[PDB]
């Protein structure tokens, strides 16, 4: 809504982000490693150029973030790439 | 720089917490005074009836607060995302 702050309304689209990837593959709502290769390669080309360079990289941050290692990013899972930046 | 619309979302989530957790104590982290400050201003929608009663925000926090120190670092704050 108008009403909506900007936290708010970028909560919102983080989550429809991650939606957006977490459907193309596999199970709806979590991201297997190619899912999470592509959100990276095409949405974190800034905040993650350098780690982008070298695909083993981003597969190690995808392992580093998947907590019960089930090798899916759950969005509890993945938005702890915020606070590793 | 074209920041991409996602990297534009993490920075307004980043500058959000700390423009708040600074304010008291450690300015790393936000203590239950900047937590109700930062749901009352910024969570008003997604929040409003929760914001009617500070002893819920206080649950809220409490119940983010993982390590039980009464503070809330940015990787337990974000954890209110997945929460909704
Ligand atoms: C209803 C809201 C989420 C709303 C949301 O999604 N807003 C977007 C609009 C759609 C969610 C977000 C955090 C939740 C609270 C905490 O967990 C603490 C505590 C755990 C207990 O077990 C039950 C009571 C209480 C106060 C929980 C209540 C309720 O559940 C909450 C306020
Ligand atoms: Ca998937
Ligand atoms: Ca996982
Ligand atoms: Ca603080
Ligand atoms: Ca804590």
């Amino acid at each position: 809504t108008c009403k909506m702050s900007q936290l708010e309304r970028n909560i919102e689209t983080i989550i429809n982000t991650f939606h957006q990837y977490s459907v193309k593959l596999g199970h709806p709502d979590t991201l297997n490693q190619g899912e999470f290769k592509e959100l990276v390669r095409k949405d974190l080309q800034n905040f993650l150029k350098k780690e982008n360079k070298n695909e083993k990289v981003i597969e190690h941050i995808m392992e580093d973030l998947d907590t019960n290692a089930d090798k899916q990013l759950s969005f509890e899972e993945f938005i702890m790439l915020m606070a590793r930046l």
